[PDB]
């Protein structure tokens, strides 16, 4: 039965919250692009705005600036509150530091990826960073319970009218979906079918929804995500605010559109690549001067899944990395560094850029790179598939 999961921070950060409701503060609630984290968004907007809050959204361009936190839209945050509030995003961001700093903005960082060494500045609400807790709640997941915590003081009922959202956003991100996370999906299944939220009932609808989690995962939250990866976030945040059954609709065939366009563009790019793979090759380096870079990572992770080696692919300037067993993505972005204008990542997945020119002396660099260690066949469960 759904309850407020403990988690270490709630607290603090529910004191904090009602401190900014009372004084009237400026609350930036700064999410992810994916599910999880633009419905997670949705949950603090709304909830914060209802209890009569002064809350505005902000949600990163995945294709121009990437994901978390960007130093260099800081000075912009800063102008625009006075209570920084993460949601899907953050722990690794601590540069943040700056926000506490750089003026006097509180900062509540709420997530559930993997934490760095130390935690980051601000106020931390973090499931991994609960003593004895295995529950494993997504980023739409802990803005509930945050939500929750808030509604706690104050004295109002559980926001259970929230639990959908942070459904969609718990399925999205594929949480194991077997401790509270199980009460939270099935509680909201329930209340899609006629929620409170327009946007999510009508596309709910569009994809005759049933109550089925297998149909959130696979036609609901393809198409929140599909926005993000074209240029589009806004719009399917917005479907998720707007509460105005005509803009509603519109938006939800804006949705269609988009999810069509992105799978039109993975079989495209997947069917012109994939034959061009070629397990022989101690690394797989494509390029593909054409091709949509808001696609490519999902057609590398094919690629991979495919050849069972390491991946990179480049379209317009842009590059992604899918490697695993030996082979680490940014080390072996490391060598041909040189090559590169920029890059980062890790093991598994890595990004960068470059002058498509030097393509040729990249993929000699990075296959002399995989060149060296044994062959992934000797480590995966195979199950990795
Ligand atoms: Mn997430």
């Amino acid at each position: 039965p759904l309850a407020l999961l403990p988690l270490k921070g709630l607290r603090e950060a529910a004191a904090l919250l009602e401190e900014a409701l009372r004084q009237g503060k400026r609350i930036r609630v700064h999410g992810d692009y994916d599910a999880d984290g633009l419905t997670g968004t949705a949950i603090l907007v709304r909830g914060l705005a209802a209890l009569g809050a002064d809350v505005h959204p902000f949600i990163p361009h995945r294709l121009e600036e990437g994901y978390g936190v960007l130093m260099e839209r800081v000075p912009e945050h800063l102008e625009a509150s006075d209570l920084f509030l993460t949601v899907d995003c953050g722990i690794t961001n601590h540069a943040e530091l700056r926000e506490l700093l750089e003026n006097g903005v509180e900062v509540i960082v709420t997530d559930h990826h993997t934490p760095g060494k130390t935690p980051p500045p601000g106020l931390v609400v973090h499931p991994a960073l609960t003593p004895d807790l295995k529950e494993k709640p997504t980023g739409a997941g802990v803005a509930f319970l945050l939500l929750w915590a808030l509604h706690e003081r104050l004295g109002l009922p559980p926001p259970l009218e929230y639990a959908d959202l942070a459904a969609v956003g718990t399925i999205a991100d594929v949480a194991p979906l077997w401790g509270w996370n199980r009460a939270l999906v099935k509680e909201g299944l329930a209340r899609i079918p006629a929620s409170s939220w327009v946007g999510l009932r009508l596309l709910a609808e569009a994809v005759g929804y049933t109550g089925k989690a297998v149909e959130v995962a696979f036609r609901i939250a393809p198409r929140i995500n599909a926005a993000s990866r074209l240029g589009e976030a806004e719009k399917a945040l917005r479907l998720l605010l707007t509460d105005d059954a005509a803009e509603a609709q519109a938006l939800v065939g804006e949705l269609h559109r988009l999810n069509a366009r992105r799978q039109t563009l993975e079989e495209a790019m997947l069917r012109k690549l994939l034959p061009q793979a070629d397990p022989e090759a101690k690394a797989i380096v494509l390029l593909d001067p054409e091709g949509h870079p808001g696609v490519m990572g999902i057609v590398a992770s094919r690629i991979l899944e495919a050849t069972l080696r390491p991946v990179f692919l480049v379209a317009q300037g842009k590059g992604t990395v899918r490697s695993l067993a030996p082979i680490s993505a940014v080390e072996a972005l490391r060598s041909a560094e040189d090559l590169l204008l920029r890059y980062g990542g890790h093991k598994e997945a890595a990004g960068f850029a470059m002058d498509e020119a030097l393509f040729p002396a990249f993929k000699a660099r990075v296959e002399a790179y995989a060149a060296r260690f044994p062959d992934p066949v000797r480590e995966v469960a195979l199950l990795d598939l």
